[PDB]
């Protein structure tokens, strides 16, 4: 249908777009944990790849490599660094693995890219944030109901939101809310979002419609709307996207079901909020309006699923995608 | 559809003679894990000879030998070290730690030394064990307390291991060798986690797991074809299913086959289509699915009574062996 | 006094898995430049496993391929750009109409249904000329018709760059060699015998060697792996069956003419481990080993009536060689 | 004497024609013995007795006779036409290079024979020229090339008698065997349309196996399966009162025989003594034993393309790829 295809690169991996203000474009890739290709390899990297739209080829220039040591579950960069190329690549790995890594160091080549790691976490570091009001402040989540508050000026000892839900659950997503900087939500893999209040230092609000048939595979807030956030579910018994509206917080405003099976990812654009992206198990990728529940269109893709979409900082008419056929693609809505 | 071609009143633990070799061969000992009204605990290893051209439901008797152990787990593999007219080893895992190597070809010759060689190793019951189809001189067995060993034929005083044992401690249910990358195995524990090791590697890179709390794992087998793709069954009934994994996407599995109204006793794969898995449940049912879609081809026609060692014969890919409640060993054919 | 150990029924173009890389593989793809016995339709990439553990003259087949092209060359370099999978390195294949491939061996020998990493058609002939530098494994000079030479570099394989302005006649690339000493000297060689030494620094030809025979066809280009500006050029011509021995620093004239063979040689391979040997087969259906320092025959390795087209040393093991022959048999011997 | 390979089947075979390449097994479930057509690859490259299968045809019909001639009236990349005789006077033509490419292949059909078609040769000279054989003297001889119509080599032999085996002449294109289960054969001279010589043994024989003498013009062996008379029996039509000589190196009945027509002086038969004998037909002499177990084989064929190969087919149930090296 809408836009096309301008990059393809292919690795297993987990990606973050360089920060809106950096230039050039920057795709930072990290080798993804808990997968298997038939050749067993559980060699990581860290690449660095650079956008290049006057380029017509598929291909992107790789800039850097950095041989890691890790496999990752989470991989995010943040604009703010303590100290050429702007912020911090932040690294959720496995058995609790939080890395820091200068992606300046990495595109210069030095042979010191990690500015410092931890292991406090238990299980996969599944859930990543950075504060987009105090851009040194990063929520991290993983098993047992563990959310931690990092702040990366004084990164060797972290804070929590409040006392940890019971019972202990995993935490799959984390999400800083995008208007109120002390306002955070958690997601659990059944579905139940938790916002905590961290003035308050303690929840302030539980909701959660299905729980029962919910599998939860995304949390966003409205980049707009204080109180309006979305959850997406992976179930096939409740393939939808759930809008709510914190102010109502009985049953959600609205439920898209969009997709024919399961949601795997969702990206919400914070420069167009009337555009939010989602994969499905139906192996389309749509862009739908999340205030009226309406398809706007769909991406040109092949009959692989992917896990990952992001909306690119710096370019709002692009977008990534990784897909579990060990392929990233790069689209435009243009 | 489905079709009786033999029968025998053996209740046993059974492995069909391999592929390559000619006449096919039925070997069966006696279970460790059935005892009769009889309570008797005596215990031989008797080897039929397949005559899929005698029509009778009879199958002829070639020998017998009164072993000393009752076995927990029975297979054949095609390498055995120096040569006999029979192909392979007979590989039998007994209790309190025994593993035990018999010649089939001295068996069958009717002759007294036919023991290659044993061990007690092992702790507790040997429970899984699996031959390479690449390496046939290596054998994977599985027991009590995380134990795994890796043995060669032609080298068997001293085991190898995959790497460094799980903690906690807990049984090895199964044990499968990949069917297409010779140094790759998989374990699996009583609560359905698998466990993938790396034999060069020599650590496990990988494990999978879903709905934990309510599987008793009963099977576990490597597609015939894709690299990465397994299945593993559960004997509970508060989740009496087989979970398809595609270790691509190893967070949680590609396919759930819910067909049976209790848990699966048994699984068998077929190498020759693996559009073909058999099952056998507590609903008293044996069923054949194809486990890239879900859905039941056909149910082989069986009375009440429960089957629990299924197994497809390794020459006439058409042909199965089940083992029965009643104390039956049944051999079907598919077409 | 070396013996055979394998053989491989192929007609094919052949490659050793690097050094590094453990088991020792040995890949082969049809070959474009033979006709096959039974006019053979069928394209095809095959990988065998070396094991001298079994005493048996039959390869492991560890994968195959079946291929929409056949192949003037192949080689196998130690760096991949992705660092997933066992199996080290790339294999780069010319082939026909400009072409030139890499497939991934560690997707080859998993099975996998897409083995191509990268392929373009920028040439305008036969691929017949490749090398990977030692010193920057991830570059890699191609050379096809009228004069053209590509350095590829694996990082980004997008664009080539030139070696400098392609020199005039445009002739065919037969041969392309990397220094074995320096990193930035590059050579290459026409079938008319005319070599070119070029400088990436300088991007020009800082020597142009012939011997002004008007008898010489060139079958193969090696440097010395030890001396920077020694290198020999191997003779197809029956007229002038020889190898020339060049040391560039006093390129009058060759320094020495290894004349060991009644007719032309067909292929030849310097081993890097031992550089006091030098293979070369020719068409008197004779592989002879000799001091190419000295010009002595050291050994000839016992064969039949069948000519090779291609010979290579075994990098991991530096006894082990393999030799491709016009009757489609790619057999594997010893030395000690 | 080394085995190849090896393939669980029972079945008639046939080996593909000498100027195909690669080299192709052709097998179809035996209605002597307690449905499909299937095509096996030879690969000799392979170390394991496991043989590549290509395609299986699943067919409506069971067979009594399997042969792959080296013409096709058609244009694939396999050569000849499979022909098969089954039950109820069928022939059947299929086509051997759609049944490799996968199509869904019966080029012609008939049932003009009465009761089994056991005889079938394609004649080496004019190879679009297939004669075979039925119940009650019936002998037809079919033109690949104008199949609807078959011609008759000339009146039916009376009393009639069943056609138990056929062969073309090896030397003179328009000469023709059958031989009847009794161990009576007739030549037949096709340009006259009519019987030229009649040889036979005593009543104990049950022809088994005819074959001409791919270099003599007038030699030919009449195989028998009866264990009264378990013998080869080497006619020359320059005598024809009597054989030339007796071949007598099996202790009960020979089952099928195969001539070499790369070297005249290998025939093969195998008994129910469960011995596979090479010996020269020219002298009587045992040259080879091929090594096998207690199991007797029912057809032998040499390999076209490859000389030192043949194979045999099992009652037990398995068609064996053995070398003669």
């Amino acid at each position: 249908f809408q836009g096309m295809k301008l990059k393809e690169v292919d690795r297993t991996a987990m990606q973050a777009w360089s920060p809106a203000q950096n230039h050039p474009i920057y795709l930072a890739t990290g080798t993804s944990a808990q997968q298997l290709d038939a050749t067993f390899s559980t060699n990581a990297s860290l690449e660095i790849f650079e956008l290049d739209l006057s380029d017509p080829s598929l291909d992107m220039k790789s800039c850097a490599t950095f041989s890691s040591s890790h496999r990752y579950h989470k991989l995010i960069w943040g604009p703010y660094k303590m100290d050429d190329v702007s912020g911090v690549l932040i690294a959720g790995g496995e058995n609790g693995n939080i890395i820091l890594y200068d992606p300046s160091k990495i595109i210069a080549g030095d042979k010191e890219v990690v500015i410092a790691q931890n292991d406090k976490h238990t299980g996969p570091v599944r859930a990543l944030d950075v504060n987009i009001f105090q851009t040194n402040l990063v929520a991290s989540g993983a098993n047992e109901s563990e959310i931690y508050i990092w702040d990366l000026n004084n990164f060797a000892t972290p804070m929590t939101p409040g006392a940890k839900t019971q019972p202990p659950e995993d935490i799959s997503c984390i999400a800083w809310n995008r208007q109120v900087q002390h306002i955070l939500a958690s997601a659990s893999p059944s579905g139940r979002a938790t916002v905590w209040d961290l003035r308050k230092n303690e929840p302030i609000i539980k909701v959660s419609d299905h729980s029962n048939r919910m599998h939860c595979s995304g949390l966003a807030w409205h980049p707009d709307v204080a109180t309006q956030m979305v959850l997406a579910s992976e179930d096939d018994r409740l393939p939808v996207i759930q809008m709510w509206d914190l102010r109502f917080a009985s049953s959600p405003l609205r439920v898209l079901e969009n997709h024919a099976r399961g949601i795997l990812a969702i990206a919400w654009s914070m420069a167009d909020p009337e555009l939010l992206l989602s994969c499905g198990k139906d192996a389309k990728i749509l862009c739908s309006n999340p205030n009226t529940g309406e398809v706007l269109y769909e991406l040109p893709t092949n009959t692989q699923w992917c896990f990952d979409i992001q909306w690119c900082p710096r370019n709002p008419a692009v977008l990534s995608a990784a897909s579990f056929d060990g392929r990233i693609s790069v689209y435009s809505i243009m």
